[PDB]
């Protein structure tokens, strides 16, 4: 799924809960569940995965750091 998809995915889901802009750890959950269940051919759990994803801040991800996901979908 191209950059132009994933850009539209991230934004919509980042706005699931109170905040419009970041992906919370518990917000990534729903995202993954709906859109990536078969794509997660790994061992990594949510929290472990989030903790690759979020550079060093610790509360919520945003598209910036989500580009690690955009890489790892080829991984
Ligand atoms: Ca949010
Ligand atoms: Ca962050």
């Amino acid at each position: 799924k191209s950059p132009e998809e994933l850009k539209g995915i991230f934004e919509k889901y980042a706005a699931k809960e109170g905040d419009p802009n970041q992906l919370s750890k518990e917000e990534l959950k729903l995202l993954l569940q709906t859109e990536f269940p078969s794509l997660l051919k790994g061992g990594s759990t949510l929290d472990e995965l989030f903790e690759e994803l979020d550079k060093n801040g610790d509360g919520e991800v945003s598209f910036e750091e989500f580009q690690v996901l955009v890489k790892k979908i080829s991984q």
